[PDB]
């Protein structure tokens, strides 16, 4: 390479490295390319040949601020130097793990009060579960346990926390979904069976299958719902008009609890600093990571509303000291970065950016590529955006898996310098860039798409 | 206090943080207290009022080379500041993942291939039980699934590994353990049942129980078996004399994955660069964290042995790519702390240090207090040791649990400088320094502790 210390690289990634979410054989043969990453600022990330890019999906929805940002980098170094590591266990912590906790309750809807901090969105949902089970123990409510989340939701990559997933990558041969977790609707208005429903119609329909559900199961057997307020891996979906208020009526009729899982669309993503005020929703949980540092280091939470919290105050009394606790739960270095990226965020006004030229950067993809034959839909909110790719628009007539059209367009588009994600389960090319996109980058993007798109499929 | 920036720290902590490992009412009310960690320095650390302790305990077991350590604190500045993220991806890496994994290989039994990482131990486990269940769908064993464990095991704090766990606080009011996971004996020889056995005869009682249990479940719906070489959070327990061959000749005529879980051991805390080697265990997947980075970022592994990942190609070879990956697996700034933290660990010989200081604290505490008459015994190996109490010797009378012998010792050791661990579910003081502990050192810690002894008990 141009960057590389090592001449060994190759050798050592293909023979040692077992990455996520990557064909072990292919990589292990040499026979799927491999990118070793060097660098980056604003953004563009390039490689150890030097080969730059633009990131418009900012790593996995997660470096928010950008690249290179200094500050963030100064802040892990400090802590890093003063105080790598020391437990919160028993009432420790640091001004770093305290302060935070602070910062986030001052962002978050008002009614939440506490934050147990992790290392990955799986592990924050995993903490929601067992969380559920023991609020519904304390409350004398044994059969109260099971939890309904959707197809295509994306909530980890763990055994319960893969169970909630609604994609069947995260399910086949791992022996999941598991119990108690159901599965309900989809909320995805694309792809609706009854194409004469309007959007709100379709929510109503997803509220009612959901009242269904819960009433088949017995209401007293369901603890708790848990949605991303919009889909990220599950296809960049924006709810439907009237989802949020509809399904919250019929949660609230059965006294189910409502984990918003906010990994992707907290701090800022939709241009609002929480996408549960986003869209309306009024949770019991909320679930957090990636933006949360920004990436630059890892970080996740768990947002516990008041009423939630007192009844787990009331547990502690009866039990004791939680069994609960991850070694690095609050790691100082991890804190550090959140702190300093929380406040990155007001001082680019980058919540304010992500809502104005995210709003520019989906009306300009509409433009270009919205009219194309094979473009069945362009959607998204603030600085999300997908298009979905479909082989008959009329008739809504999708491509065979096996052509991989979504990663034909995804692979074009990166070798012109842009990076999107050819999403799961359907032919969707996604976009999450840094919130801090100009509209001159989103003008690129754009454009490099539309010659994406127009070169896979003449 | 005297390094806090902020005033407020004490409401925001109680009113804001939900920690690990706490009384939830107590320390929202202002019962507990709570120490907020500031500074360090080798074996010595200090809160934010400018109090020293000797931290005989290492965070949790974590901080092996010690404390401010510049090499590793520098070589995350370097990271965060060059590239603090991207993803490992589709065949993506950076050079210090690539780097790591092949160092890991290299210290790692012989036969060992792959690393993959993660955030904590906790989800090394958890990937752990997903790659069981792959390889036996892989093999076409679609009933070879249920996990072994073992009580007072320590293998993490979710839904299935807290399953895995053995310990009760992991278990009550969580609705845990589930399905298909089962727990044999605690290999735990001062416990035994029936004293009259030699260490040899209770390692083979223990092998029998697991044969019996294997034939009663059905061999061939047996997947693994998971133990900590050396017992960790259960007390700091040898495994007795002849346990490891007999449990591997069990295994082995069943046709039994091990996993060894070295979380706690990996990387040098026996005197042996793995504590499957210094037992001689022949692992099938290895569980790292802690250690592997001395807490100075997070960071956790599964090693992969070549013969279960060949099968994993064949699966991939299948089934496609992984449905498996943490959005911050091979955390750029997490496995260049690993690079640095595995380079330091030899330049101070700290595996030497840990086997020859460890043996003389051992001896040292054997000498001061294992003469006392509420002392059952004194026992470790390596760098971990133990005291555990009794009410009498002779008829090995234990104190109830309500008197909390273990946390009074503790609390009077604190008192006097030193942090060891009151360790769960038993009267017993532990102690994992940092592997660079010196002799004059270990002294301080002994003599503090025969005073502890000595006040508590008179």
């Amino acid at each position: 390479g141009m960057l590389n210390q090592s001449n060994e690289l190759n050798a050592w990634d293909r023979d040692h490295f077992f990455h996520p979410s990557t064909h072990m054989g292919t990589h292990a043969r040499g026979e799927s390319p491999t990118r070793i990453m060097a660098g980056g600022e604003g953004v563009t990330v390039w490689d150890n040949n030097g080969r730059k890019s633009i990131d418009a999906f900012a790593g996995l929805y997660c470096v928010n601020v950008g690249y290179g940002r200094q500050k963030i980098a100064d802040a892990i170094a400090t802590q890093a130097k003063n105080l790598a590591y020391y437990h919160a266990y028993v009432g420790h912590g640091t001004e770093a793990s305290i302060t935070l906790a602070k910062m986030i309750i001052d962002r978050a809807p008002k009614g939440m009060s506490r934050v147990y901090f992790g290392l990955s969105g799986s592990d924050a949902n995993e903490t929601n579960i067992k969380l559920i089970w023991y609020y519904n123990n304390v409350l004398g409510r044994p059969e109260k346990k099971k939890i309904i989340s959707r197809w295509r939701g994306y909530h980890g990559s763990g055994v319960m926390t893969g169970s909630l997933t609604g994609l069947d990558l995260f399910h086949n041969a791992f022996d999941l979904p598991r119990a108690p977790v159901l599965h309900t609707e989809a909320p995805y208005y694309f792809r609706r069976t009854d194409r004469s429903m309007s959007e709100e119609q379709f929510s109503q329909h997803c509220a009612d299958k959901l009242e269904e559900m819960i009433l088949a199961e017995g209401p007293e057997t369901i603890a708790a719902f848990i949605g991303e307020p919009i889909l990220g891996t599950g296809g960049i979906v924006p709810p439907p008009a009237g989802y949020w208020e509809k399904i919250q009526a019929v949660l609230k009729k059965y006294d189910v609890l409502l984990v918003a899982d906010e990994v992707v669309t907290g701090f800022g993503r939709l241009g609002t600093m929480f996408g549960s005020d986003h869209y309306g929703i009024k949770p019991d949980l909320i679930t957090i990571a990636k933006g949360l540092t920004s990436a630059y280091a890892p970080l996740s939470g768990v947002i516990v509303a008041d009423r939630v919290w007192q009844v787990l105050v009331q547990g502690s009394d009866k039990l004791g000291s939680l069994g609960h606790g991850w070694t690095y739960s609050a790691h100082p270095i991890c804190v550090a970065a959140g702190v300093a990226n929380l406040e990155l965020i007001d001082e680019m006004d980058l919540v304010t950016n992500a809502g104005e030229t995210g709003a520019y950067f989906r009306a300009e993809l509409a433009k270009a590529v919205g009219g194309h034959k094979n473009v069945g839909e362009v959607r998204g909110d603030g600085m999300l955006a997908a298009v979905e790719f479909v082989a008959d628009k009329d008739d809504r007539v999708f491509f065979d898996a096996s052509q991989k059209i979504g990663p034909q367009v995804a692979t074009a588009l990166a070798a012109s310098g842009v990076i999107g994600r050819a999403m799961p389960q359907g032919d969707i090319l996604g976009f999450a860039p840094p919130l801090c996109l100009t509209r001159e980058q989103a003008d690129i993007v754009v454009s490099k798409t539309a010659d994406a798109v127009k070169s896979v499929f003449a």
